[PDB]
């Protein structure tokens, strides 16, 4: 292996394949896991397995984390105080915002320099192009490994606050999560009436959801504009839609649960005098 | 000089709808209760019936897109001799139940019906991208199938003249899902002071175009009734969620529009069956 070195902390789904990356682009990778048995099938395609936490620390300068939670990113980092000297952490482990400048605030502390990476993506895409990394952290820091890290994937750098790339992260799942409700509200109404589900989603849901995601944009620039617009496809008009939900729903016998949220939203908006505007008025609505 | 069509309802929909016939060539009579808003059709070519009986008795495709299904039984309701050996095209918004009420009226006087949902603003009608959701008798729809083709890509999804505002409800359910995530997501990055565009164009629209490709997946395992083991499990999601619910809390962003998927989704956790992937959910609000 000819290439700068690496070590990862952590083999699990996700660790495994981020190592198994390096190793296919020749990087000198020393393993660590807490249950040492993960590291046998690295070790059979190349890599060093590390006996302890400090022997891996000190094998690299680039020293990636990929545990469970924030707990454990702790516990690896309590466990050699002073093996994190001169080296850069870059922690891939999904937290919060406030969990990414804890650690930072401990690793700067022990002498080591620290950025969080969120992955966007399953073990299986990690070095395909679309495989989405998001970084925040020093700038400086993280030029110095840049070239390093995008073996796994396209890096996205989001800024200099540690907790950047979390909130990017916890964001786009909420914005998945909602597309999730709404795929399972759709599709519950269609078998409710025997429609198979496979042909409606990729013939009609598919697409619908297509066209109204490029909506989006001009949405966002409501928002950043804080100007809601006037008529159009306001919220008055989207009130008018929702009885049929509602009552086509009941009468499928399918639960109204998942879209009666963004509903009651709507309506408190048009209560308060403001339904000439459109969804754009939403966010603040939900914002402190 | 084609074959003839009536349009009953001059709003921004049906202006769309006569001008799209009178362009391909069509006789087309054109009727409305505020009878002002016929004028521009007029001005194209449009002939307009000074009533509604003689709407019906020009064409035998007779084209209703109104408010509401009170607003098309009020004009089915003033002519009620008029509407025999006639085929209406309802393609006024409404219920299942509704769609069935009305061709419940229409066949007791003698009329065909089918049932159609417009996904598509006015301006996009001619268009392909225009899709029109029809159901209703499968022989009558032959009939006019080819006529209505100028509007948008027919889309006939069945005999039960409610299907078409089925799958139309179905269709804005998921918009409202996806609309409430990005109002979540937005709300979270804005707490932050990260412009909205930015992250929408460049993240969040990727992101969610990747996601949407996913839900073909989804769509096989819901119909197979089989919701996987392992992989994207429930269990998994259920990892996320208190990151997104403690990260929302501490920049002071509601979690009411995501807070309900969460919720089944701890449901079939401590059921058991937190192997399975999402595809469980659509059974679970079903019933
Ligand atoms: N899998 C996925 O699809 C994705 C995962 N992620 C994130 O990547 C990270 C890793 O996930 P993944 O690999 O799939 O999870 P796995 O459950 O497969 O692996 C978890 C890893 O954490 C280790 N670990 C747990 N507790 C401790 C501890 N107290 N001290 C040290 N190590 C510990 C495990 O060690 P041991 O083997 O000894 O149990 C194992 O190496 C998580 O933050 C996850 O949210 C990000 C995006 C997608
Ligand atoms: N426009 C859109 O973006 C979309 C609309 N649709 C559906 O198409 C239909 C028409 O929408 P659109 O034209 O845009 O709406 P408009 O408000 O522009 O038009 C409503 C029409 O309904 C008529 N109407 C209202 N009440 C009655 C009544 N009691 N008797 C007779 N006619 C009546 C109005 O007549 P009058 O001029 O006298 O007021 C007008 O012609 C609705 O079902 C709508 O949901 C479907 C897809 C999207």
């Amino acid at each position: 292996m000819a290439n700068s070195p690496v070590s990862v902390f952590g083999l699990g789904a996700m660790g495994t394949a981020l190592a198994t990356q390096f190793l296919r682009k020749g990087h000198k990778t020393t393993v660590w896991n807490r249950t040492p048995a993960k590291a046998q099938p690295l070790i059979a395609i190349g890599a060093s397995h590390a006996p302890t936490i400090d022997s891996a620390a000190a094998a690299s300068s680039l020293l990636i984390i990929c545990q469970l939670d924030k707990a454990s990113v702790m516990q690896t980092l309590q466990q050699a105080p002073t093996a994190w000297a001169a080296k850069t952490i870059v922690d891939l482990t999904n937290g919060t915002p406030a969990h990414a400048r804890e650690t930072a605030d401990w690793a700067l502390a022990h002498g080591a320099r620290y950025i969080h990476g969120g992955i966007m993506a399953v073990p299986f895409m990690i070095g395909q192009p679309d495989a989405m990394i998001l970084y925040s952290g020093p700038a400086e820091v993280f030029e110095g490994v840049k070239d390093t890290l995008s073996v796994l994937g396209t890096n996205t750098y989001v800024g200099e606050d540690v907790g950047l790339a979390s909130l990017h992260d916890l964001a786009l799942l909420s914005g998945m999560y909602g597309l999730f409700s709404g795929f399972t509200h759709a599709v519950a109404l269609v078998q409710s009436a025997n429609i198979p589900a496979a042909g409606f989603v990729a013939t009609q849901l598919i697409p619908w959801l297509t066209a109204m995601t490029q909506h989006l944009n001009l949405l966002a620039t409501q928002v950043d504009e804080k100007d809601y617009g006037d008529g159009g496809s306001s919220l008055d008009m989207q009130a008018k839609a929702a009885p049929n939900i509602l009552e086509a729903s009941q009468a499928q016998g399918v639960s109204v649960e998942l879209i009666q949220p963004i509903f009651k939203l709507i309506e408190r908006r048009v209560e308060e005098g403001k339904g000439s505007e459109g969804l754009a008025a939403l966010v603040g609505m939900i914002m402190k």
